[PDB]
């Protein structure tokens, strides 16, 4: 559970992710795909990109990064108190595109090592520690609501 000075650290951070939702996004999916080729499986419509060059240059992926992270700075930006975001979010994953707590961890990582390659300076041991309780919480809660919809995953 988090303090909030860790939650401080989370949403300052989160602030620089919002001067480029874009590019984190692109970068996010970059690495989550090329670590664990198999959540691309899942990703259906962007089997059709490549390499990275394509991955950058796909409108498509860059428009979802956007929507995913947009999705998942309202609910840092809650502190915890996130269940009317979770729902839907829990609903459409669990029931719609089937995805499993496991794939959840992995692009966890691939936002920690994106922060990290970007902002080495407002991301440090405590600030990533923080973000880590974070994730950690939205992964939980998240498994509590694909567990409600019937969804072991
Ligand atoms: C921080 C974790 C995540 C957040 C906040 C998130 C958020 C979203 C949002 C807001 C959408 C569009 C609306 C919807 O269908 O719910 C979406 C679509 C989708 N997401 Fe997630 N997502 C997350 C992790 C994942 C992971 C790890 C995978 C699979 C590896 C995944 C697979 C999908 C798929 C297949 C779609 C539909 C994409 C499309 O057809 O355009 N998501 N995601
Ligand atoms: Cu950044
Ligand atoms: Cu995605
Ligand atoms: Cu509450
Ligand atoms: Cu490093
Ligand atoms: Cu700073």
């Amino acid at each position: 559970v988090l303090s909030e000075g860790e939650w401080q650290l989370v949403l300052h951070v989160w602030a620089k992710v919002e001067a480029d939702v874009a590019g984190h996004g692109q970068d996010i999916h970059i690495r989550l795909y090329k670590s664990h080729p198999e959540t691309l499986e899942k990703h259906d419509r962007f089997k059709h990109l490549k390499t990275e060059a394509e991955m950058k240059a796909s409108e498509d992926l860059k428009k979802h990064g956007v929507t995913v992270l947009t999705a998942l700075g309202a609910i840092l930006k809650k502190k915890g108190h996130h269940e009317a975001e979770l729902k839907p979010l829990a609903q459409s994953h669990a029931t719609k595109h089937k995805i499993p707590i496991k794939y959840l961890e992995f692009i966890s990582e691939a936002i920690i090592h994106v922060l990290h390659s970007r902002h080495p300076g407002d991301f440090g041991a405590d600030a990533q520690g923080a973000m880590n309780k974070a994730l950690e919480l939205f992964r939980k809660d998240i498994a509590a609501k694909y567990k409600e919809l019937g969804y072991q995953g």
